[PDB]
């Protein structure tokens, strides 16, 4: 039976191989939104052509490539077999993946759903917690690609652009926490300490009223209270890269900190994103409770299992979306206020775009 | 009946008169937790005489000093009340005031603590949101007095060291807005944006690991969640000084940039204190609301009452304790964890003293 309802996933993406990394270099690098380069169709390839060797490596010390497509689809199937029993007369559901910088990218996946004359499309942001940066980008990607087309839509449009707080997504990390936690030998659970890791940004976007350092501050708040603050925690920030100022504390500079003030028992809770990639494999796993964790003396580091496929996150996903429908929201109140800072003329238009959809 | 639970209410302080100006800046420049300056007990002495017609000039604009004390008397009394009918158990309860830099200043409150015979003294601070500049630095003074007054306390001591979203807080903060929205045209009521306004940190305290951000974040959502998000919001952060980083966005560049792109309708909402002082009386109010949005096309600008004399904050502040009470703890959980970047040796000692209070 034709699919009714699609449901597009949309995640930033990683190279699935080590030969996808330079085209995904060169398409973050040639996104005008992201970065603002001096002969910027020049610099852009050459800038990545140079950079691809050193994070293949990265990928490489991790296995070879991203696995944020295998998890995304795993999340997908679901979520779809969930909705499909949630919610019949919506019912069939479909899934499609839209990674804003690598295949299948956003547009790609848009042809697609407009191809299976879908009914009703729904923008699903991956990122719980909404950033300019990301599920603004995507976003971005979609009102531009029905510009750029010069057509209508063919389906009546939608979009869960962020959801920090959803109780079964708060359970599933607390669930994962304390899992992990369990793993520390009896004798240190209680000391103990939780750092909560998000990808930081430049000061530059915070400062402008991206709303993601306050929607991660949500995030492990509701957590900590699900665990009834059973150990003391922090929220500090990884992936600085370049010498400008970005949000604080620094993930490492905290790991570091704490071993030389004497709490060497750190749990590391990846409270940012839903499924592994390099952000937890390399930087997390590898460069931080691997090596610096070795020469700061620590004891006992770990890192809660990402959401990946607990059958549960599944569960919150079909939850979100089924709600969503009963609803008719269009777009979160929040995405109806665009950054009090922005430069950037189409944040508006995608914001007029979604709270404009017919019905 | 004598006294015999004392309930310390910790908060910053500001001057009650133009006359307390001066040793106001005198001791905020002295206080070795919060500026490290070259020969610091001739440099402050200066840059207080200096800087003194600068902030009298302020006062002066709010009619001619802080209303901190009124509040904070009258707050504490209704808490009192209450407290004696809640927990009969602790006997007479007691409420002191200790102000960081004016009296009665932390020192006095408890010597007069002292020299009642209390049975318990607790160390509530006024900042639902821990900062080590506003919370630590008041827990740091109790520390450092019985340190120095070589003598040790004669009497059980403890802390509710914070308390970002205690339902009561959070009803409180919520009627508040409820109450404001009511007084903008109904025609723009919708249209009304809210920007939560929390006095900023430079970024070093913020890279440095303090609380304070997550937390005050933290009270935002709670109380969005309870208005089921009406209208839009950002956090934003007023009073910077000086030409070094700090956690933004500015609060005034906000207003300014709504306004230029045409959300011309806005409720200020103060969300890390609870009385009015001279950062919502002046700032605010005057600086903000008044010179500011008028040169910039607003079309209304209001502020959310303080929680100032609401008897339903009372209840809260008594609610605090009685639960503080019968839970036993000594402080929270968080306390009894450190910034990961600290390099303040008082710090340790300050945790130590409470995490090791007897009974
Ligand atoms: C390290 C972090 C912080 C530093 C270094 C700090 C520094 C200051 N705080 C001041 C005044 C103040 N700070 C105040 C509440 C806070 N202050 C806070 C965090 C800080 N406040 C937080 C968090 C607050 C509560 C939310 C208030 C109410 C005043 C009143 C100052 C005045 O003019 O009376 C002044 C006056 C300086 C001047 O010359 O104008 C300085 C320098
Ligand atoms: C670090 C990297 C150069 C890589 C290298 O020399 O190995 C450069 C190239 C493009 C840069 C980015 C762009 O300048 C855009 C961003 C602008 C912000 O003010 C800084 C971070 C920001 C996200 C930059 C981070 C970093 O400096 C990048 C990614
Ligand atoms: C891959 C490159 C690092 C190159 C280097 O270390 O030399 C980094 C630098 C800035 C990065 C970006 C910034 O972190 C902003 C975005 C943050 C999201 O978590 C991922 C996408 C996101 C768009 C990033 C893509 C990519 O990871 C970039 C472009
Ligand atoms: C600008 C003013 C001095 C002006 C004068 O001498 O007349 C100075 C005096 C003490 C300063 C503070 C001290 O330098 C200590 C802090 C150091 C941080 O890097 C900035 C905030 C910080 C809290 C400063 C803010 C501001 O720059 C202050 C308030
Ligand atoms: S940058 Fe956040 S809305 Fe445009
Ligand atoms: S500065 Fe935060 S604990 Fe010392």
């Amino acid at each position: 039976r034709k699919p009714k309802t699609g449901i597009l996933m949309l995640n930033m993406g990683g190279p699935e191989t080590l030969g996808d990394v330079h085209d995904f270099l060169l398409r973050l690098f040639l996104d005008r939104d992201l970065m603002t380069l001096p002969i910027q169709n020049k610099l852009a390839p050459f800038i990545a052509k140079r950079r691809t060797p050193k994070i293949q490596e990265q990928y490489r010390r991790i296995g070879g490539g991203s696995p944020i497509k295998i998890w995304t689809s795993k999340q997908g199937e679901g979520m779809v077999k969930l909705l499909d029993e949630l919610s019949p007369n919506t019912a069939p559901h479909k899934y499609y993946i839209g990674f804003r910088y690598v295949h299948p990218l956003t547009e790609e996946a848009i042809e697609e759903m407009e191809r299976d004359g879908l009914e009703r499309a729904i923008a699903f942001t991956q990122y719980p917690q909404y950033s300019c940066s990301t599920t603004g980008s995507s976003l971005n990607a979609i009102y531009r690609y029905y510009n750029q087309v010069g057509r209508k839509p063919t389906m009546k449009w939608s979009t869960i652009d962020r959801w920090p707080t959803h109780h079964l997504l708060i359970q599933c990390f607390a669930d994962h926490i304390l899992k992990e936690l369990d793993h520390f030998p009896l004798e240190k659970r209680s000391e103990v300490v939780i750092l909560f890791s998000a990808h930081s940004l430049p000061m530059s976007v915070v400062n402008r009223g991206d709303p993601y350092p306050q929607e991660v501050s949500a995030t492990v708040q509701k957590v900590m209270e699900r665990l009834e603050y059973c150990n003391p925690y922090r929220l500090v920030w990884q992936s600085k890269v370049g010498p400008m100022p970005w949000l604080g504390p620094q993930t490492d500079e905290s790991i570091k900190g704490l071993c030389e003030r004497g709490r060497k028992n750190i749990l590391l809770v990846p409270i940012a994103f839903t499924s592994d990639h390099i952000d937890t494999l390399y930087e997390l796993d590898i460069e931080y409770s691997q090596v610096l964790a070795k020469e700061c003396g620590v004891e006992n580091i770990r890192r809660a299992e990402s959401l990946n496929g607990n059958p549960l996150f599944s569960k919150a996903l079909a939850d979100l979306v089924h709600s969503h429908i009963q609803s008719n929201e269009l777009c979160s109140k929040q995405l109806t206020l665009s950054c009090p800072l922005c430069v950037n003329p189409v944040c508006r238009e995608t914001k007029s775009f979604f709270t404009s959809q017919q019905l």
